[PDB]
């Protein structure tokens, strides 16, 4: 029920730092006019990790606020610390949103054991559907499908954000879990593959700067298109590579000042953009109709 | 001075998840004794991932006042935010903390300019010493060490704790760093190596549960008395890579709790050492002498 391009949506800062709630309310009219299936309000790209558990439900209620539940709000709520996260959920739940994307406990390190029973605490603490989050070229663990297997038995845990990129992977969490589990792509570039395999969705980071293609990506790619996916695909590859030529969301910032939808403000340890990066960026927005 | 043996300490708990100061006073007791020469508190091992800021200084404090100075005491105060990272600096230095350790962010992957730009903020924020920590294995982000040479010369960043276990990085940053900079280990298993090429310390996992021998091995290579470093480093070797048997600390936690100095308490994500992997450690607790 909650399926197809989903924006990874930024965090808009001003040049001093602070939020920028006019450049919020614009980004989520922008990807609402263009068709996006859902917004994920402080994700990897939302930059989570460097904002005030007061400014993190702020931000989750002035989208839902402003969504108004036309579509789904789904909110980033992953700690690596168990009673860090129901905190998070606790508060994105009584913010409005619609669901929780739980990423794996990161720097920690956790036994695929352990990884279970923190997400069944979450699950069994906060009444609100949740969605597992796989990427461990961040988090430097790894959730082996096997667990991910046993974790989608459990009542108000409904998928996986899974950003391996790794195909077979995909071939695999698919196989293993029943039909009304689903499968999300955390990875852009392959996202179109892994919806031909049965996947239901990419929650994504290129739809922040092409929503509308990206919307037509999905489509295509869930009912069988698959000449026509790749496609569409193959025409933005550009954008997938240079929306991670500098660890994201860098890159996709930049995007967006450029397009003038959001301020130039990124939080350290995050940098703006380096020099070098803008023309292979500027380009690509160019090369794939997005700038002029 | 900060240099020789250090333990990254386990912070103790008991079976329902509180802090238990006995212990704690226990193992600083422990390590006060036995020759440890200095200890790093609220560390990884420390299990600070899962701690409340209120408990991180309930503890620098409480090891301080009973170290009565006789030892340096390091706090860990490293974030994934530049923000909390200053944050939990100014508590440490309030606590009575004589230096502190940081982790490079983890999980949001900065570029080596946003590590630069991370930790100089952070070094002109808080009078007091900073020691670099590199770990790769978890944060998913490595320290170049073009990056360290440039922060080395940074006011009141004093070392760096090196992770990566590369014993040929740990030979270009003595290389690249000045004469006062101090590069200490991370990895237990290569320590007396590193000391031998230079290096002025290790911040180690197994002191734990061996102290007294770390502090004689660290003498030894310190001395450039290769000869007898080794010699310890192998009775030590099965305990290396016994307490890593499974992620750090799950372990140590274990053996410690084996050796009656700590309750069976870790909190979640982290669980209880899997049973699996109790003959293989028990084991090697006994052929090190640390049990019968």
């Amino acid at each position: 029920m909650i399926a197809g391009s989903m924006v990874a949506l930024v965090t808009p800062f001003d040049a001093q730092g602070r939020l920028d709630w006019d450049s919020l309310a614009k980004l989520v009219d922008f990807h609402l006019q263009d068709g996006t299936n859902a917004i994920v309000a402080v994700g990897t790209t939302g930059e989570s990790a460097t904002l005030d558990v007061e400014e993190h439900i702020q931000v989750v209620r002035r989208v839902v606020d402003q969504v108004k539940g036309r579509i789904p709000v789904i909110a980033g709520t992953g700690a690596n610390s168990t009673r860090e996260a129901v905190a998070l959920t606790e508060a994105a739940k009584s913010g409005g949103a619609d669901a929780c994307l739980l990423v794996t406990p990161y720097y920690n390190k956790p036994t695929q054991e352990g990884m279970y029973q923190h997400f069944r605490h979450i699950a069994e603490a906060v009444a609100i559907p949740q969605i597992l989050y796989n990427v461990p070229g961040r988090t430097s663990c790894d959730m082996l499908p096997e667990t991910v297997e046993r974790l989608s038995k459990v009542p108000n845990i409904i998928g996986i954000k899974e950003a391996t990129g790794d195909l077979q992977r995909a071939k695999e969490v698919i196989e293993r879990v029943g039909k009304d589990f689903l499968v999300y792509s955390g990875d852009d570039a392959t996202a179109v593959e892994l919806m031909l395999l049965g996947g239901k969705g990419n929650i994504s980071v290129t739809a922040n700067v092409a929503p509308r293609a990206m919307s037509d990506l999905c489509a295509a790619a869930m009912r069988g298109d698959a000449a026509a996916a790749r496609a569409i695909n193959d025409r933005l590859m550009p954008l997938h590579k240079a929306l991670f030529i500098e660890s994201n969301p860098i890159p996709v910032k930049w995007a967006l000042h450029e397009m003038g939808l959001i301020p130039e403000g990124i939080r350290l340890p995050l940098t703006w953009l380096s020099p070098h990066c803008h023309d292979p960026l500027r380009q690509a927005m160019r090369q794939t109709g997005v700038l002029a």
